């Protein structure tokens, strides 16, 4: 399967448009900090469970400044393109879908029994859900054509299911990137849904960004049991699939506390002085979250900064930007 993608080698920032929603004004000058801080790539997570932040024809929601319409996005992605970044769209399935939902089931009520799994989760074991989200993807696909670089994140973090019920995560996941690759996208995902079973049929061009071996969990319990049966690093050298580091203590920050001085202090001090790119947060022999696990067999350096955005609509857009400006993000071991 051809892989094109080069973000496991790339610098970039994620805002989180789902929990903060933000106009093209904003994104523009988000852009424009990436750029004037030599990242290669800016990822618009546009939907979640809050906010539903990309039009789509089939959905029939309304656009405006902050529901971009497919004309927003491409003015964003030209306007990316003259700076030299990639504009990487990120659309979370099958769970972070409650707002995909909420909508669906006004104007396709069949269609959402039929695929509603719980409020927030599509039904990844059925055909409906697969048809669903290359319906949404093809429909983006078309927004963000018009650059170098093709990508999008499915995401696929936090999702229910038992483990009889991953196998078929797998399938929904495998049939949405193969017809990503027709459409000359290539397809990212988070790491904490992925069952080391499950990772060799996962298909090898599939990008897996690394936030957090226990999906940040601090249940005794939930850590055994993922540190057992979800995916490490190592697992993924072994499989191929190439890595986005994402490290949850050194490469997260919430939107909602920029400002704070001490905390901005020491999250940009520490990335941009302390953090390499081959430091990834895994479960240790001891069943501890370890944010500073070493993997020497690593030799690609992509990272991306994630700004999350839950509870945080009072920070403006100059305060997430100035905050952008603050950021290297290392390329060296
Ligand atoms: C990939 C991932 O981090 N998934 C979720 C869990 N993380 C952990 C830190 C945030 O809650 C963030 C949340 O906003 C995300 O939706």
């Amino acid at each position: 399967p051809r892989n094109s993608s080069t973000l496991n080698t790339s610098q970039g920032v994620m805002l989180d448009l789902g929990r903060h929603p933000l106009d093209e004004t904003a994104i523009k000058a988000v852009i424009s900090a990436a750029a004037e801080q030599h990242m290669q790539y800016v990822e618009l997570h546009l939907s979640d469970n809050e906010h539903l932040c990309f039009q789509s024809a089939y959905l029939g929601n309304a656009a405006s400044a902050t529901v971009l319409s497919a004309t927003t996005l491409e003015q964003l992605v030209a306007y990316a393109n003259q700076l030299n970044i990639e504009l990487v769209p990120d659309v979370d399935l099958p769970s972070h879908a409650g707002a995909i939902l909420r909508q669906l089931q006004q104007t396709h009520p069949d269609i959402y029994n039929t695929v509603k799994l719980d409020d927030e989760t599509i039904d990844y074991t059925k055909p409906a859900a697969i048809s669903l989200a290359t319906t949404l993807y093809g429909e983006l696909d078309a927004s963000f054509n018009n650059q170098s670089q093709h990508d999008l994140m499915l995401g696929a973090d936090e999702v229910p299911g038992s483990a009889s019920a991953y196998i078929e995560l797998t399938t929904f996941i495998n049939q949405v990137s193969r017809f990503q690759n027709q459409h000359g996208f290539n397809t990212s995902i988070w790491n904490d849904s992925l069952l080391k079973n499950e990772l060799t049929r996962l298909d090898s061009n599939i990008t897996i960004n690394y936030w957090s071996q226990s999906g940040n969990n601090t249940d005794v319990a939930i850590i055994a049991d993922r540190y057992a049966n979800r995916v490490s690093v190592p697992d993924i050298l072994a499989s191929g699939h190439p890595i986005v580091n994402c490290n949850s203590y050194a490469t997260y920050y919430q939107i909602k506390n920029i400002g704070n001085v001490n905390d901005d202090d020491y999250f940009i001090n520490y990335l941009n002085h302390t953090f390499r790119p081959n430091i990834f947060n895994e479960i240790d022999t001891n069943g501890h979250n370890q944010d500073w696990t070493i993997e020497d067999g690593v030799t690609t350096n992509g990272i991306l900064v994630s700004l999350w955005g839950a509870d945080s609509e009072h920070v403006t857009p100059t305060a997430i930007v100035n905050f952008i400006k603050r950021m290297t993000i290392p390329r060296s071991f």
